[PDB]
């Protein structure tokens, strides 16, 4: 998939999977601009699935954190 301007969390939560909600979609977005990925398929498998495995832990890391 295409990266852009007008990329939506939507977008890129459903390119995670179907189970995958906004908050998924927003944390990869980021991860990816981190990475200045551009077109997803620019990845290997190995990094695609470490990306994802990094947005699990963000995730938890944001649930968590907001706590305080």
């Amino acid at each position: 998939m295409k990266i852009t301007n007008d990329t939506t969390t939507y977008e890129v939560a459903e390119l995670m999977g179907s189970e995958a909600d906004e908050l998924d979609g927003r944390i990869m977005m980021g991860l990816l601009s981190r990475e200045c990925v551009v077109d997803t398929d620019d990845l290997s498998e190995d990094q695609w699935l470490a990306l994802i495995d990094e947005s699990q832990k963000v995730r938890r890391e944001q649930f968590e954190s907001d706590e305080a």
